[PDB]
């Protein structure tokens, strides 16, 4: 229900890709970027028009110019700081989002922009967490920027 792989994300080919957000849903740090760049202003546009959130809830809009439908904006920080529940809850909340929508194929990114204030390995722990307690009809996929890096993160989903 989770593979691993090197990539871009701006260049995933399926349903939707989650992205990390502050609260605010104001684009720009991290990932986002190049999914602004890549993706044109339709969405922060659509953003703006969904207006504010909580934090540990997520929230959707359009792909732009993207070959994904789908951007499942999930809520880590912002009027709070990111914390291994806020992450716990940003990532729930993406994923019934998708469900909602009734999608098979999604994927995030490390989260890593997001989380330095946190312990690597128990972020993920929690995502992961969460991505084995969504539902089959779900295919998920992690995008990591190194072969290293994405064998490293397949080598450790062999812990167990
Ligand atoms: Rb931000």
């Amino acid at each position: 229900r989770i593979r691993h792989v090197q990539g871009d994300i701006t260049e995933f080919q399926g349903d939707a890709i989650v992205n990390a957000a502050n609260n605010y849903l104001k684009l720009g740090a991290g990932v986002a970027g190049a999914i602004l760049r890549k993706g044109g202003p339709s969405i922060q546009e659509e953003c703006d028009r969904i207006g504010k959130i909580r934090v540990g809830e997520a929230a959707v809009t359009g792909a732009g110019n993207l070959p994904v439908r789908y951007v499942i904006h999930a809520a880590v920080l912002g009027d709070e700081p990111a914390s291994l529940e806020t992450v716990r809850k940003a990532t729930k909340s993406a994923l019934e989002k998708a469900v909602e929508l009734g999608l098979k194929t999604v994927a995030f990114t490390s989260w890593g922009a997001w989380v330095g204030g946190l312990p690597a390995e128990a972020v993920h722990r929690v995502m992961g967490e969460e991505i084995k307690k969504a539902p089959d009809t779900l295919e998920v996929t992690g995008v990591h920027g190194t072969e290293k890096s994405a064998e490293a993160y397949r080598r450790a989903s062999l812990e167990h």
